[PDB]
């Protein structure tokens, strides 16, 4: 009965509103249905009640948010892609469309800034915007979401790619670029960096490096 009742209330909640602040509503019941599920039934049934709960609220609908979720992804919505990240935890089949879709954000967010390189400062150019891409995007996954293995190897496997960008019958230039931002760093002449703050830009060098195909 409870699956029929949420059969019916997941599909009126999404006839009233967007796919944005439907999350809240559905959040807004699933956070009260495990409130009053402990009020009356038996402990064992919390795993079940909830189960039925969302299988017939989000995996039930689960085309409407793999649809939107392309939306919700490619803009940084910190507060709105958190919710869409639980509601898709549970469901089994729909989380491994999420890690997908961010894999591409990253592919396309790294190829953004990796594509207006000045040729007077191309090491350290590069280098700083794979940093910042990395640097910002680890930040998503430990802010707004949980760093999950599965986003973590999905970042690593975009900026791998972006990284090793290799132009048809051409050399990529990323054993070029991050070869060279070592020896624009470590070079005497012109200004320095002091001893501290140069190993630190090296420590954050690497990773970088481990991302070199």
């Amino acid at each position: 009965e409870t699956g029929e009742y949420y059969k019916q209330e997941a599909s009126n909640l999404l006839q009233e509103s967007n796919c944005s602040q439907y999350m809240e509503k559905v959040l807004g019941r699933l956070k009260d249905e495990e409130i009053r599920c402990r009020k009356y039934l038996h402990p064992s049934s919390y795993t079940k009640v909830i189960h039925e709960c969302q299988q017939r609220m989000v995996a039930d609908h689960l085309q409407f948010l793999h649809a939107e979720c392309h939306n919700i992804i490619r803009q940084e919505k910190k507060n709105d892609m958190a919710n869409m990240y639980v509601l898709l935890r549970a469901v089994s089949t729909g989380l491994p469309h999420m890690i997908q879709e961010l894999q591409n954000h990253i592919h396309d967010e790294g190829l953004r800034a990796t594509s207006n390189l000045t040729q007077e400062n191309m090491p350290t150019l590069f280098v700083e915007s794979v940093l910042e891409v990395h640097g910002k995007f680890v930040q998503l996954i430990n802010t707004v979401l949980n760093g999950d293995q599965h986003f973590m190897s999905a970042l690593d496997k975009a900026l791998t790619s972006v990284v090793n960008y290799r132009e048809p019958k051409s050399v990529c230039k990323a054993p070029e670029l991050l070869a060279k931002y070592c020896d624009n760093l470590l070079k005497k002449s012109a200004k320095g960096m002091t001893e501290n703050e140069v190993e630190d830009r090296l420590t954050s060098f690497i990773t970088v490096f481990k991302y070199i195909d």
